[PDB]
C-alpha cells in the first residue's frame, strides 16, 4: 500500500546522512565528540514550524547550546501545556539565560490564521493570531497598506508571544532571585537574513504584569 | 536591572548574524532569493526541543524543505493541540509525504520523566514517558542493564509518538484517498551522527488502529 517512490525518498534520506556523516569525518572529525560531549543550552528559542534557517546557525552557535521550540505562527498560549513544559524546563531544570521569540515574515501560520476558512482542529490555534489583532485592533486598522498591516501583526504576534513566557511564574521567580532568564522578540527577515529585536523592554513588561501577579 | 553581561550576549548574536550574512553571500549567490522560495516541505519532522543537530542538516535538505515541531521528549501526546496542529497542518495544508519522529539517547525528558519528583506544571507532559514504560512493562523489566533499558524506552518513545501520528484523522484520511504521508520513527546517534530507522511497519501500524477506527 505504500508506494515505492515514498520508500526511495526516505532512503534517500539515509544515503544524504551516510554522506554528510562522510564528510564531517573528512573535514571536521572533532565534532562528533564535541556533539556527544554534554553542555547545557543557555538559549530558549521559540520560532515558527516553517523554518527557513536553524536557530542556533542565525546566531552562529553550535546546535547544543540552543533549547528549540517550534509551532504554528510561534505561539505561546496560556494554557498550551507543550509550550509551558518547554519554558518551565528551559528556567527551572536548565536555567537558560535567554528566552527569544522569533517570528518571520514568509506566508505560513499568520497567513493561515488570517483566511476565513472552517480548519477543523486548527481554529483554536490560529485563534490565538486573531486574538493578538484584537488586542491592537485600534493600531491596525488605522495601517492602510496590506503588507504593512501584516507584518505590523507578525511582530506584534512576536511581541503577545513574549509577553506570554514573561506571565510565568518560572521566568518571574527565576528573574527576581537570580537576573535571568531575560525575554527578547526577534524577526528574521528572510530578503535579508539580518535579525531585528523588535526591543520588548523585559523590565517594563514584567512590571506591567506584576500589577495583579507580583509573586515577591 | 539586567546584569550587563546578558546584554553583551544577546549584542554578540547580533554581531554573529551579521557576519553569517557574509559568509552567505559569498558562499551562496542566491540563498536569500533561495530562502525566500515559498518551496513547500516534503517532510514534518517531530523531535526533542534538546537538540543535537538540526533536522534539515542530519538529512542533507535545506532547512525550507523540513517543516519542523521540537518538543520535550519528541511526545505525540492525544490531546496536544500544538502538536495536532503541526500535524494537521503539514497533513491537509503542506501535503508533506513523510512525517518523522526522532529520538537520540542524550539525556533530555526522558531522563528528567524517570525521576520520581513532583515537577508540578511539567507531571502530566512527561506522564506520557511514564505510560509509555507501563504499556512495554514486560520487555523494558527484562532488561537489566540501566543504559540498554533507558535506550529501549527511548526507543520505545519514539514508536509510540509514531504511533500517535499514525492515528490522526489527518493521516489516515489522506493516505486512504491519496496514499500519503508514510510515517517513519528514527534515532539520531550524537556518538556517530547517523541515522538509525527503527522500522516502524507503518501498514501494520494503520492496519491495527483500522480495527475499530476505519475511515473508508
Amino acid at each position: 500500500t505504500v508506494p515505492q517512490y515514498l520508500k526511495q525518498s526516505h532512503e534517500r534520506i539515509f544515503e544524504n546522512n551516510r554522506a554528510w556523516v562522510a564528510t564531517k569525518m573528512k573535514d571536521d572529525p572533532a565534532f562528533f565528540e564535541k556533539l556527544s560531549a554534554g553542555q547545557t543550552p543557555e538559549y530558549l528559542y521559540i520560532g515558527c514550524s516553517d523554518s527557513r534557517v536553524p536557530a542556533n546557525e542565525i546566531m552562529g552557535l553550535e546546535a547544543g547550546e540552543v533549547f528549540v521550540h517550534r509551532n504554528i505562527a510561534n505561539l505561546v498560549p496560556n494554557t498550551d501545556l507543550n509550550v509551558m513544559s518547554v519554558i518551565n524546563y528551559a528556567v527551572r531544570h536548565l536555567q537558560v539565560k535567554h528566552i527569544v521569540v522569533c517570528g518571520h515574515y514568509h506566508c505560513g501560520g499568520v497567513k493561515a490564521a488570517l483566511t476565513p476558512s472552517d480548519l477543523g482542529l486548527l481554529n483554536p490555534w490560529l485563534r490565538n493570531v486573531r486574538d493578538v489583532y484584537r488586542l491592537h485592533e485600534q493600531e491596525l486598522d488605522g495601517i492602510q497598506d496590506a503588507t504593512a498591516r501584516y507584518r505590523r501583526l507578525v511582530e506584534l504576534n512576536v511581541i503577545e508571544s513574549c509577553r506570554n513566557v514573561i506571565k510565568t511564574a518560572a521566568v518571574q521567580q527565576s528573574f527576581h532571585e537570580r537576573q535571568f532568564p531575560v525575554v527578547h522578540g526577534w524577526i528574521f527577515d528572510v530578503e535579508t537574513g539580518l535579525l531585528r529585536d523588535l526591543e520588548i523592554d523585559f523590565e517594563e513588561t514584567l512590571r506591567d504584569i506584576k500589577k495583579i501577579y507580583n509573586l515577591a
